[PDB]
């Protein structure tokens, strides 16, 4: 069975394959650990896959689904692994990784500004190919460079220039999905529906993304931001976070406000994050009217190209680190729940945030406004619903590194709580979810648990709708259509429409 898989592999062509071994220095475990993002999942407890697979062509990704479903693995696709709940490569069965850090390719096509995008290619690989080629184009995408396009874009991906572009979903206008069977098939061959879910309806759930092909966007030669990070008391930065989600969803789609917070006792900080299409006098014009209480001078913008302005914003030393995928940032364990919002957050509800966060150093909050582009794209265009009507993105996370790991259980309890007493002010009937930000929190399907199975649509409408809302039923269809035999599953997969044949 595990020589049969490889017998097949070997048959269809597919070379680059480890098997599963203990060495803790053996290849295999050198490969898992790699693009693992999460080190909450790294330890010695976790499921680990049976073999890993390294297809390095669209042809080699397809005989290795082949060849997987011969036998009875479960299917695990890996591009980036920043999977919050490591539902890349963990699994409660036996299952076989397929890793695509081999299908890293960008195609740039300046004389139709659009790409094509292998989907084991980062976030960064991408942005460092695009500002390579052009000082005028740019792609719309999340902040994080070691995000890989496969799990980001099938999920949506909402980044800095989200309010003057949206989604990275939002601007994909064709993508070759390998289905089930083992078929390539680009928009024209999956069809309007399946071309509709795979932007921005979930990773792991309707085949393997082999590629995307994204139109790229128009940015100015110079734009100009800053991130200034200001250290006040509770008091103060209640006002500023009270009045921020005001100005950052009122702001033109010219212009992006978004902001990181933390504290410690008295002491508060908050990281502001500003973004601009344009020079740093119409920039500074535009927060000195409307923002003036940031305080914000002259020498705080900056004037750079989109390309450096996406390396600074991630604090990224250079542009050239874009190009580098196994860079390691930020190397702590972490879980983090999200919400959107409908109606303005009373102040209270910052101050709330703001004393607990006070009492735990390792927690931070992240806030993103929506409204310009995001209030104007249809909440069916694509899956991901929350257009017109959304706020503001809220963000609890707490992180801890190996010295820490003992404080595990009192972290996690914090964020509970926070959440809790969060709810609210938050939106409602659902709490709404965003599918990027994964939340096993909120439930899981056992597929291999009849009774569940049975009732699986109704279950899993609990995440469902809170990451859909009302595109949960076109979604339902679209699984049916493409993936009948549920082939690509995990516990908050959309389910396929069962057969009377049982
Ligand atoms: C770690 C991390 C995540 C971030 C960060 N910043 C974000 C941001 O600024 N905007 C966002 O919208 N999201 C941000 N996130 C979360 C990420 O967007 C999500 O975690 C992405 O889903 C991650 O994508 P990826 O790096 O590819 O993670 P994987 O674990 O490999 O995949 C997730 C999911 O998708 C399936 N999948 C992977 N590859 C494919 C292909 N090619 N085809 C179909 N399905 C695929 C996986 O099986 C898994 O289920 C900032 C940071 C630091
Ligand atoms: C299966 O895929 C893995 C990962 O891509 C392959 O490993 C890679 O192999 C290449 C060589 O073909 C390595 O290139 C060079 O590595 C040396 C290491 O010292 C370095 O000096 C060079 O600058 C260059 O990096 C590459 O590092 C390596 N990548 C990883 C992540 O290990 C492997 O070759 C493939 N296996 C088979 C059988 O094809
Ligand atoms: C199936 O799931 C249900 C609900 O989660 C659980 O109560 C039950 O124990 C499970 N049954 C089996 C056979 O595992
Ligand atoms: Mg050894």
């Amino acid at each position: 069975a595990g020589n049969d898989l490889l017998s097949c592999l070997t048959f269809n062509g597919v070379r680059n394959h480890t098997v599963f071994s203990a060495d803790s220095d053996s290849d295999f475990n050198r490969f898992l650990h790699l693009s693992i993002q999460n080190p909450l999942f790294q330890n010695s407890l976790i499921s680990k896959p049976s073999a890993i697979i390294l297809p390095g062509s669209k042809e080699e990704l397809s005989n290795t689904i082949r060849c997987i479903r011969k036998g009875s693995w479960t299917i695990r696709l890996r591009s980036g692994g920043h999977s919050y709940e490591g539902l890349s490569y963990t699994s409660d069965t036996p299952f076989i990784l397929i890793d695509l850090m081999n299908l890293n390719r960008v195609s740039i096509d300046l004389e139709s500004e659009t790409a094509w995008v292998e989907s084991g290619s980062t976030l960064g690989e991408l942005y460092y190919a695009i500002t390579e080629s052009s000082s005028k184009l740019g792609f719309t995408a999340g902040w994080c460079p070691t995000v890989g396009t496969g799990g980001h874009i099938s999920g949506g991906g909402f980044g800095m220039m989200s309010r003057k572009y949206g989604l990275a979903a939002d601007n994909v206008v064709d993508a070759i999905l390998i289905d089930a069977n083992g078929a390539i098939l680009d928009r024209q061959a999956m069809g309007e529906d399946v071309f509709w879910a795979i932007r921005g309806g979930g990773g792991g759930v309707w085949g393997a993304i082999y590629a995307w092909k994204i139109k790229l966007l128009p940015v100015p030669e110079k734009v100009t931001v800053f991130r200034v990070t200001k250290n006040v008391a509770i008091d103060e930065a209640t006002s500023l976070l009270h009045k921020w989600q005001f100005v950052a969803e009122e702001l033109e789609e010219d212009f992006t406000l978004s902001v990181l917070g933390g504290a410690d006792e008295k002491q508060v900080w908050l990281t502001m994050l500003g973004f601009h299409f344009g020079l740093k006098t119409v920039a500074k014009s535009t927060f000195d009217l409307l923002f003036p209480e940031l305080g914000l001078v002259e020498e705080d913008y900056l004037e750079m190209s989109w390309g450096e302005s996406f390396a600074y914003l991630a604090g990224l030393e250079t542009v050239s680190q874009l190009n580098n995928r196994f860079l390691k940032f930020d190397e702590r364990a972490f879980k983090t729940k999200v919400d959107l919002t409908k109606e303005p957050l009373p102040s209270k509800a910052f101050y709330g945030l703001l004393e607990r966060l006070s009492k735990e150093p390792n927690g931070f909050i992240a806030l993103n406004g929506f409204g310009g582009q995001m209030s104007k794209i249809s909440s069916d265009f694509t899956p991901f619903p929350h257009r017109s009507g959304t706020r503001l993105m809220v963000e609890y996370i707490v992180a801890w590194n190996q010295s820490e790991q003992k404080k595990k259980t009192e972290f996690l309890d914090w964020l509970e709580k926070v959440y809790e007493f969060m709810k609210p002010f938050v939106s409602k009937n659902p709490r709404l979810g965003y599918v990027n930000h994964i939340d096993l929190d909120l439930g899981g399907i056992d597929w291999g648990n009849k009774t569940v199975v049975n009732n699986a649509i109704e279950i899993s409408r609990s995440w469902g709708e809170s990451y859909f809302l009302s595109n949960y039923e076109r979604l339902i269809r679209a699984k049916t259509l493409i993936d009948p035999n549920n082939v690509f599953n995990h516990p908050q997969s959309i389910p396929p429409m069962a057969n009377f044949d049982y």
